[PDB]
C-alpha cells in the first residue's frame, strides 16, 4: 500500500504545516501537524476542556463506530517550545492520503496548553519519530508509520514541504519526479528516539563550505533551523544590522535586508536554503525588525533541522530495519 497527502502551511510565514487525516467511521477529517520530532497522534476532541477549544475541529469518538476506548490508557506530552497536552486514548481507524491503519491509538486531549488553543488551524499532531518516544501509559503505543510499515510497498515516508506553498507527505514510495539529482542517504541514530543524523557542514551565502560535524534531528514539527551558536553567528554576521536580541528571543534583522542563503551538508551533497526561507517577518505587527529563521540551539541541548531546512529538500525517512535519512534538492 501507499498514501499521499498534501500538506499546507498554516499561515503566510510557514509557521507549521497541516495535513488532513481521516479518523473514525464515518470519517472525521482533522488537520494535523505531522511531526517527525514526536511520536504521539493526539487530537482536539469532544473531551477537550471547552474553554481550551477555540476554532479547532474536534474528534468525537462516540460518533465513530470503530472507536474503542483503550482502557486505563492516558497520555501527557510537553514539547520543546513549552507547549503541552494530555488526555486519554482510543483506538480507531486512521487514514492518511488513502493509506489506512486500523487500531491506531488516537490520543484524545482533555487538556491543551494555551498555544494550542490559540492556534485554530491545528487540530492535533501526528507523530512520526520513533515509537519509543510515545507517551501513552501504561502501555506505550505505536506511531501511524510504525503501524503502517509492514503494509507499505517500501518502509518509508517522505516529506516535501513547500515554501509559502503546499507540499506533500508520501507513505510507502519515493516519488522520483519530486526531486532533482539524486537522494543522498545518511546514517541515523535512533538512540534518543529521533531522526537524528550528522550534517557534514555548512556554507553562508556564496562563502566556502566549512566541513564540520553537526549532529541534529530532522524535525518537521519545528519551524526554524536551530544550530550551534558559532554557525548561527557566522550566518547573521553576513546580514547588516542583524543582532541577537534576548528581549525578542533570538536573532533579529532589518526587514529591509536581503538575506544570504545557507547551505548544509548531507554527506558529500549540499542542500541550499534560499535566503528568503530564513525571513519570518516582523517581530510584531508593523515592526521593521524581522525575526530570523536560523537561530541558536544553545540551551535547547540539540540541533534541529526544522522546516526552514527541510523545506529546501525532498526528505526520505527510511524506516528500514536500519533507519536512514535521505535528502535531495528539488
Amino acid at each position: 500500500s501507499t498514501g499521499s497527502a498534501t500538506t499546507t502551511p498554516i499561515d503566510s510565514l510557514d509557521d507549521a504545516y497541516i495535513t488532513p487525516v481521516q479518523i473514525g467511521t464515518p470519517a472525521q477529517t482533522l488537520n494535523l501537524d505531522f511531526d517527525t520530532g514526536s511520536s504521539d497522534l493526539w487530537v482536539f476532541s469532544s473531551e477537550t476542556t471547552a474553554s481550551e477549544v477555540d476554532g479547532q475541529t474536534i474528534y468525537t469518538p462516540s460518533k465513530s463506530t470503530t472507536a474503542k476506548l483503550l482502557s486505563g490508557a492516558t497520555w501527557s506530552i510537553s514539547y520543546g517550545d513549552g507547549s503541552s497536552s494530555s488526555g486519554d486514548v482510543y483506538t480507531d481507524t486512521v487514514s492518511v492520503g488513502g493509506l489506512t491503519v486500523t487500531g491506531q491509538a488516537v490520543e484524545s486531549a482533555k487538556k491543551v496548553s494555551s498555544s494550542f488553543t490559540e492556534d485554530s488551524t491545528i487540530d492535533g499532531l501526528l507523530g512520526l519519530a520513533f515509537s519509543t518516544l510515545n507517551t501513552v501509559s501504561p502501555t506505550q503505543q505505536k506511531t501511524f508509520f510504525d503501524n503502517a510499515k509492514a503494509s507499505l510497498d517500501s518502509p518509508v515516508f517522505t516529506a516535501d514541504l513547500g515554501y509559502h506553498a503546499p507540499g506533500t507527505y508520501n507513505f510507502g514510495f519515493i516519488d522520483t519526479t519530486a526531486y532533482t539529482g539524486s537522494i543522498t542517504y545518511t546514517a541515523v541514530s535512533t538512540k534518543q528516539g529521533f531522526w537524528e543524523w550528522t550534517s557534514t557542514g555548512y556554507a553562508v551565502g556564496s562563502g566556502t563550505f566549512k566541513s564540520t560535524s553537526i549532529d541534529g534531528i530532522a524535525d518537521t514539527g519545528t519551524t526554524l533551523l536551530y544550530l550551534p551558536a558559532t554557525v548561527v553567528s557566522a550566518y547573521w554576521a553576513q546580514v547588516s544590522g542583524a543582532k541577537s536580541s534576548s528581549s525578542v528571543g533570538g536573532y533579529v534583522f532589518p526587514c529591509s535586508a536581503t538575506l544570504p542563503s545557507f547551505t548544509f551538508g548531507v554527506g558529500s551533497a549540499r542542500i541550499v536554503i534560499p535566503g528568503d526561507y530564513i525571513d519570518f517577518g516582523p517581530i510584531s505587527t508593523g515592526s521593521s525588525s524581522c525575526f530570523g529563521g536560523i537561530q541558536s540551539s544553545a540551551g535547547i541541548g540539540i540541533n534541529i533541522f526544522g522546516d526552514v531546512a527541510l523545506k529546501a529538500a525532498f526528505v526520505v525517512f527510511n524506516g528500514a530495519t536500519t533507519p536512514t535519512l535521505g535528502f535531495a534538492s528539488k
